[PDB]
């Protein structure tokens, strides 16, 4: 009944919606996540303030898109947007 | 927006509620996260089916509890519960 557990349910909702493109549904290729993220969210991409983080992650995904990841890696990929937006106060702002 | 983005807000609600024990507002020690997780959720702990994962992670956290982590690490620590529940079909269920 916690709010924090409902969190992963929402990622599952979009994750498993497009899962199976890799061959397994408990998995997804990195490229697919980049596509579904922009199709659903289209907001946090403008909320990224750590340009160095996102630059290195966007290019990472561009080289590694044909590889494979899972829900756990997917949740880290969305959390990369959180640190770029909120953790950004790690420096004078 | 997407429900996938509201997700991180819930982790922030419990994370940042306890944050600052470890010197900064975006930082917390591993021990705090283990404590708040079991106190706020008390449900998904049963949902974990991967004994091999939970055994390694709970003892990792026991020895490394006095070390330090951030929001992004908190997110992957909650996803550890998810994979133990849902990725569990990697084997005969």
């Amino acid at each position: 009944g916690s709010e924090l557990e409902t969190a992963m349910e929402t990622l599952i909702n979009v994750f498993h919606a497009h899962s199976g493109k890799e061959g397994d549904k408990y998995k997804l290729s990195k490229k697919e996540l980049k596509e579904l993220l922009q199709t659903e969210l289209s907001g946090f991409l403008d909320a990224q303030k750590d340009v160095d983080a996102v630059d290195k992650v966007m290019k990472e995904l561009d080289e590694n898109g044909d590889g494979e990841v899972d829900f756990q890696e997917y949740v880290v990929l969305v959390a990369a947007l959180t640190v770029a937006c909120n953790n950004f106060f790690w420096e004078n702002s």
